[PDB]
């Protein structure tokens, strides 16, 4: 547990910061068993922390996200910059087909919107 998951309002909340590289498999993991475990209504992972985004951490997020889709849990995607957005979409990971938001507050805002609909 070096990455905290919080809950806020049964919203599984995330920030993603620099790491000095298993941790993110650690990280992976440990999500993916929360997630799995209580239900929950959404799930908001931050990004912004990351000056470059790895090929790795590309494909934690792809993973998470098409488990997020599984298991019919609302997923964003937040505080991604220019740069990154170029980086992910190049790895992969279709940025323009998921649910993206500016930092923390948007994402949550954004899940509870869809949902209150």
């Amino acid at each position: 547990s070096r990455v905290p998951i919080l809950k806020v309002d049964d919203y599984w909340v995330v920030a993603i910061e620099e790491t000095l590289d298993q941790s993110v498999i650690q990280f992976k993991e440990e999500l993916l068993h929360n997630i799995t475990g209580v239900a929950g209504k959404g799930l908001v992972i931050d990004i912004s922390a990351l000056e470059v985004v790895d090929e790795f951490v590309t494909r934690v997020l792809i993973e998470i996200s098409r488990l997020a889709e599984l298991l019919g849990l609302p997923f964003v995607l937040t505080g991604i910059k220019p740069a990154v957005a170029i980086t992910l979409t190049e790895m992969g990971l279709d940025l323009r087909g998921m649910a993206t938001a500016l930092n923390l507050q948007k994402g949550l805002d954004k899940l509870k919107n869809l949902a209150r609909m």
